[PDB]
């Protein structure tokens, strides 16, 4: 139980992201920061905004150093602009260290902050290759490992409906049951992995495995959904529809355009299939599988329980977002270039999320 | 309001001391630490003890370094023994820094820990001259200032009945009203000061001022009482008795051997005198005075309110303990070798604690 003080250091509202407290500058300014394994910049709201309860005040921090360079980070859905600098940073419920880190002070944004989320910045935990303005801006975790003796590893327990744990520098055995199964990090930019097989209720989707990782597959704590490449999305929806045919749903439900609601406590979880993603293992021809329940891929949105189908389509590869992570204790073992999955200590009485192996899967190298 | 996150970072039970959270080692181990300006060792309970809710577990800290030397710290009333080492230390509700500090792991003690106090160690904030085993063991605050940019200053707001604030690296203007008055630190060992005059209800005690500082006068957050040298104690008690003669008290009350209790809300504060200590100022022949109310020097010990007279005798000089500090915001300005007093933002409807000046006092140098 040595990592006990980091347990339950994450909070969130359902579907709006998990955040950790980080303390920046001198004297201390503590903010709520989105934990985001799908980006690589540490950035904080630094000016008033309708959706922010507070923001970073650089003028009040004696240890703040303006890098006198701007930074812009755009996505499909939203973007922010700000000014680069460095400052002292700690994580009060994380490792017992203080580092000098790059920090982007967000002065303007479009569709970035979420009304009511309670977070005021983002902690990009992915690698420098995808940092903005470029890969010379050292990400936070790189600084942490370079400046301290903290082991080059973190792990995430995301508990759905929110709370969870980010263990920095180690693995907490109370956060999981059974064994940890590891898949290689294919390339250090995003947390890129290789999906070798997909099943819906034990039935192989039977697509060429290249399609599952078409253009990449990433593990992303900052994305809510399981996102699938279009061809894979279509086949997966066809199969899920067929397996859940004891009730019919509007087409728009599968497209996230319509919600379905059930009276409190009556959601027929039993009618929906389990989904298995097989991941490349650490030994030649060996794989393992992670299995998710409808409780993960149907996300709650007061007499009625409304759900949105949280599998969606992508044109930029597969994104294993929070719907996948919530079933699991996930280990970002950067030191050994691998990601681990185990059943989370945070299902129903008939079925459980699972991590199972080993399986024999040949030509897995062909899937990338 | 830049020091806001350090406000209210102290807790305590009445008469049992004020403590701050400190986080030691890797992974983090957070303990409650007595804030003690009357000693100079950082030391923590490191083995089970009936009176400890928790203790430091060196074996669980990867960053702990055994100095392989023992340490023993004795007082009149109590003592502890332990092992010297170093480890990473932060103060989660103090400065945003992490330092490597000397830490004594307390393995045995006699009459040191207090049953029910909620603290598990001590933070000796005084100077190296009085560190054990000797002055080569750098105290915590010295390490803090040497390793970081934190200004060489702290201040204490002790709020009586408990809570309070320790502001590290600065002064928080919301914690006091009126002006700060400074007295020199005569010598850097204890926080030694010079008392130049004492009044009971505005009446000069008329003792030679050398007696007030006979052998030293110190400011000590770890001592509950105002402690006075015997000759001064006797004169002060005679005067307080005379000024409070509208009611009579047993002799043992003035000696702390007897308590007196009053039905809730009926304590006749009005019958007891105010006490003024005049302190050497920063300019030639200039002094100022701090004035304390019976609410400070009568300390509460359920239909009745019991009090102990918290002025007591000493054979080792005057000790301005928590009964003095509680009236005031106290600034330990180590950088400018001076201690500041202002009226605390934490009295009755007729009288208030006060810090007043300037007064003309000649030959103050003769008082040491
Ligand atoms: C209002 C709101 O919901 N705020 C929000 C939510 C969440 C987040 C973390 N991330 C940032 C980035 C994110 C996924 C989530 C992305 N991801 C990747 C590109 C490369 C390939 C594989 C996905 N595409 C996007 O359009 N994103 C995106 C999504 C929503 C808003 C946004 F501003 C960007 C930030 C901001
Ligand atoms: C059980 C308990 O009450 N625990 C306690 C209380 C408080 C504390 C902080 N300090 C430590 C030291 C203290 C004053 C308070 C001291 N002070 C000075 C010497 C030099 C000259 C001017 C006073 N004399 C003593 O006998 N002390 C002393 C007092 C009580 C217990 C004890 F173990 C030592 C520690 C431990």
């Amino acid at each position: 139980g040595s990592f006990v003080e980091m347990v339950d250091n994450l909070r969130g509202k359902s579907g709006q992201g998990y955040y950790v407290e980080m303390t920046v500058g001198s004297p201390p300014q503590t903010l709520n920061i989105l934990v985001d394994t799908g980006s690589s910049n540490f950035a904080v709201g630094a000016a008033p905004h309708p959706f922010l309860h507070r923001y970073y005040q650089r003028q009040l921090s004696s240890t703040y150093r303006d890098l006198r360079k701007g930074v812009y980070v755009p996505y499909t859905q939203g973007a922010w602009a700000g000014e680069l600098g460095t400052d002292l940073v700690s994580i009060p419920h994380g490792p017992n260290v203080t580092v000098r880190a790059n920090i982007a002070a967000i002065t303007e944004s479009d569709k970035f902050f979420i009304n009511g989320s309670n977070w005021e910045g983002i902690l990009g935990l992915a690698y420098a290759e995808i940092a903005r303005p470029d890969d010379s801006l050292e990400p936070f975790f790189d600084s942490l490992v370079k400046q301290t003796h903290v082991p080059n590893l973190f792990s995430l327990q995301l508990c759905g409906a929110v709370g969870g744990s980010m263990i920095i520098g180690g693995i907490d055995h109370s956060l999981y049951t059974g064994s940890l199964w590891y898949t290689p990090i294919r390339r250090e930019w995003y947390y890129e992995v290789i999906i070798v097989r997909v099943e819906i209720n034990g039935q192989d989707l039977k697509m060429d495995c290249k399609e599952y990782n078409y253009d990449k597959s990433i593990v992303d704590s900052g994305t809510t959904n399981l996102r699938l490449p279009k061809k894979v999305f279509e086949a997966a929806v066809k199969s899920i529809k067929a397996a859940s045919s004891t009730e019919k749903f509007p087409d728009g439900f599968w497209l996230g355009e319509q919600l379905v609601c059930w009276q409190a406590g009556t959601t027929p979880w039993n009618i929906f299939p389990v989904i298995s993603l097989y991941l490349m293992g650490e030994v030649t021809n060996q794989s393992f599988r992670i299995t998710i329940l409808p409780q993960q891929y149907l996300r709650p949105v007061s007499q009625d329980d409304c759900y949105k189908f949280a599998i969606s389509q992508s044109s930029t590869g597969t994104v294993m977002g929070a719907v996948i992570m919530e079933g699991f204790y996930v280990v970002f073992d950067r030191a050994r270039k691998r990601i681990g999955f185990a059943v989370s200590a945070c299902h129903d009485e008939f079925r459980t999320a699972a991590v199972e192996g080993p399986f024999v899967t040949l030509d897995m190298e062909d899937c990338g």
